[PDB]
């Protein structure tokens, strides 16, 4: 697994080389290399690795030649670039301080709001790689449309996330279970969970609408759990482990935690949450954290993680066939009980 | 021409309807409609109109059925959406105040840096329209790749533009004719001039590499002239006419004007430019404008506009064949002597 991660990371130098190969644009290409090095490295590479692992499990080993395997790790890196693009942009919009153990790319002196165009370049690099390696393949168009559709779905999710979290406005009424499930389905589940398995499926020749629908049932549910864990870690995670500083409380976000708080709060506790949520004051944030702990939300999260795991396992039993259950089980093992 | 513009604008309501048609995403789709209405309307629609006019001139009238014409005005609107995406993002990065006679979308109270995701949605809408109307056409993939390549080229151009214009740093050494030509080729010429004619060419079945190369020779030169005019208007244009407020001097930009100033300045005038360029102080900006006027740069621009027009006309004579010269002449007439 760590050796699998290591093999995937060793292909990054080739990805950068092929993307940063007209002398007039030299300075811009040198900036793109810096944008790639800073923002596509430091994560867990779960999405990129899922493409590589799923491709190997879905394709007959006699058909896994050197060019086929290169295409698989390249498409894995395309999914990492999609993630990099959204994170660079999301860190500006969320006013975040750190990412993957280092200062946010936009927080770097000399970068600032120029990171908007840098994010756009990362997105552009996906289609440059798809054209360079997969142009002659029968699944080329299926991959292009899958990455474009995954970006649109993420952007729609980001729009819902930002509309539910207006700055300077009390938004407790908007923080419902229904709203939450809708935000996380689009902003996380589609591109972080459906996209990597769907890409390996199209590369394996599995283009069937019914097969993709079945994979989607498992993967969108896994994505919802993953975002619930991300919301828990925003406040109760170790920043030395998570690599990022939480901002959901200050940013008035429709977090899984605030939705649970609102379902369990007394009128007195509702007032405390109303007066202290969505504000930059450190003592107001500390007051919301104290309310969550009073309502035993960390324990409520532990019980949800268990119930959700069993539910996802039941969905693998129902919808994995005819794909190897290991395709979905490998990703479940990688995200369950994770504190990073 | 104004009737042609009117026919094109009358199709916008249909574009919005088809793009803003899952009740859970309702609030986000309502935000997308607001993003579309605010940012894709108010311009001159030259790019969108060029697609429609070029398609009509390149396709035999017996092959111009109702569905074919709809595809043409839809692809015209895709080019307007590409422009909208880049302008929303460019206005944030350039710290601009107004656009198309109204306050910049990001300057709107309640929008702010959420405009980054709004720009991404506008870009996403291009591929949604291409899929909705052109998916079954033989040129579908050619159009997808052309819009993706045009975005990458624009982003590379924007990177060069921002690298040459660092905030708080004296960048006069970097402002060369060579650097300028490179920036404007990528940031403007490819997507504003090559993209609309190339799209109509692929829709007409003209996919030949040599035909696209010849069209490119004319159109990249036209794009350079158009950006030189844009730089002139940034300072010497009427904001009631241009619809936007200039920021090139304050933003330390490699403008055509500053390049010309540096070629004509004495050591005393160079010192004046060095002490006053790239700064927010109104009196420093007024000092640079006074230097430009002392060096008769508005007259130097008038002489360049004439010389460039003749050169572009000579390029149409050389490279228009076998395409109707009217394809290129119509766009030249629309941009030459324009003060908007
Ligand atoms: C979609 C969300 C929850 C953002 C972070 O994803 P990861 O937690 O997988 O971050 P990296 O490993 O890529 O850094
Ligand atoms: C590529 C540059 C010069 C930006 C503005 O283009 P236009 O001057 O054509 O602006 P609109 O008509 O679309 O508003
Ligand atoms: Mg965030
Ligand atoms: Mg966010
Ligand atoms: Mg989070
Ligand atoms: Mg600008
Ligand atoms: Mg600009
Ligand atoms: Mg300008």
């Amino acid at each position: 697994y760590a050796q699998e991660k290591q093999d995937f990371v060793q292909h990054f130098s080739q990805i950068v080389r092929v993307l940063t190969e007209h002398p007039e644009i030299g300075d811009a290409i040198a900036r793109l290399k810096e944008v790639l090095e800073y923002n596509a490295i430091g994560g867990k590479y779960n999405r990129g690795l899922t493409v590589v692992v799923a491709f190997r499990e879905l394709v007959e080993p006699r058909k896994q030649d050197a060019d086929s395997l290169q295409r698989a790790w390249t498409v894995g890196w395309c999914v990492e670039l999609l993630q990099a693009f959204f994170l660079v942009a999301d860190d500006i919009m969320d006013s975040s301080l750190t990412r993957r153990g280092q200062i946010c790319w936009y927080q770097k002196p000399g970068v600032g709001l120029d990171a908007i165009n840098d994010a756009n370049l990362l997105e552009a690099c996906i289609y440059r790689l798809l054209k360079l390696y997969c142009r002659e393949q029968p699944y080329y168009l299926n991959l292009i449309e899958l990455f474009l559709q995954s970006s649109y779905q993420t952007e729609i999710g980001q729009t819902l996330d930002l509309l539910t979290a207006p700055q300077g406005n009390v938004d407790l009424v908007r923080f419902t279970e229904k709203r939450y499930k809708s935000i996380v389905k689009y902003k996380t589940a589609f591109a972080s969970f459906y996209l990597p398995i769907a890409a390996a499926m199209y590369m394996a020749g599995i283009d069937g609408e019914k097969e993709h629908a079945n994979a989607k049932k498992i993967l969108l549910e896994m994505g919802e759990f993953f975002q619930i864990q991300d919301d828990y870690l925003d406040l109760f995670g170790d920043p030395s482990v998570t690599g990022k500083i939480g901002t959901d409380i200050q940013d008035n976000k429709c977090s899984w935690l605030v939705v649970q708080c609102l379902q369990r709060a007394t009128p007195e506790q509702y007032q405390i949450l109303k007066e202290n949520y969505g504000q930059k004051e450190a003592e107001k944030v500390a007051r919301v954290k104290a309310l969550y702990e009073e309502l035993d939300l960390p324990a409520v999260f532990l019980q949800y993680e268990e119930d959700s795991y069993s539910h996802i396992m039941a969905l693998i039993e129902q919808y994995a066939a005819p794909l190897p259950p290991a395709v979905f089980l490998g990703l479940a093992r990688k995200i369950y009980k994770r504190r990073k």
